[PDB]
């Protein structure tokens, strides 16, 4: 499946024999986190992980859901301001928005996970999040241009490394999407620019070999 059920932290070792060199780190994670979900490794897992994990965190939080829904409703304007024609992002927006309404009206983890495990609806959701990232980059080109070579074109970067499905993310894309959606994200690293520890993150991800899974904090008891 695209997004797994919750499993033990220590399952990162017991499975995967490659992972035994990082046993002490995995054991320290096991004291701060209580679970991990696995995402398929298809070059889209940053977008799929962040989008699932963030929408999961909103379940049952009326006022957070309210404010997120209002931001997502403004997203067509970011897209249009970036140069995308309504014609082209429409179906991706609709699919994203329909998961936000599931969150708001259904409110259940199992229905959410069912959308994110449906290849088609889930890839639309990814493609939305990618176009949003690209829009955000392009509308803030004066900032994001400092992250690539001064003779490279930020627009090429969006066209080739952000918009197409199955292009791996890197720090630019993670910074752009998180800022676009106002997500407080903490990335943990099992073993080129680290992400900071967050105050009260809604999403924790575990990074290893350019792949992202989702962590759940035992910030508790």
């Amino acid at each position: 499946n695209l997004i797994s059920e919750k499993c033990d932290i220590l399952s990162i070792l017991r499975d995967h024999p490659e992972n035994r060199i990082y046993r002490r780190k995995i054991e320290e994670l096991s004291k701060r986190f209580t679970a991990i979900r696995k995402t398929k490794g298809d070059r889209n897992c940053f977008y799929r992980a962040l989008g699932y994990s963030y929408l999961e965190s909103l379940l049952g939080k009326s006022r957070e859901i309210f404010k997120f829904k209002e931001r997502v409703l403004q997203t067509p304007n970011d897209l249009l301001a970036a140069g995308f024609e309504e014609h082209k992002f429409r179906n991706f927006f609709n699919a994203f928005y329909s998961v936000v309404e599931l969150v708001e009206k259904d409110g259940s983890v199992s229905s959410l996970l069912k959308v994110f495990n449906d290849q088609s609806a889930s890839d639309h959701i990814v493609q939305f999040l990618r176009l949003l990232t690209s829009a955000f980059i392009r509308n803030r080109a004066d900032f994001f241009r400092h992250f690539i070579d001064e003779e490279m074109d930020i627009k090429d970067f969006c066209t080739h490394e952000v918009e197409p499905m199955a292009t791996e993310c890197d720090h630019i894309q993670i910074t752009a999407l998180s800022q676009a959606l106002s997500i407080a994200l903490q990335v943990e690293y099992v073993d080129h620019h680290v992400f900071p520890e967050a105050a009260t993150p809604s999403v924790y991800l575990l990074y290893k070999t350019s792949h992202y899974n989702i962590l759940y904090a035992a910030d508790k008891h």
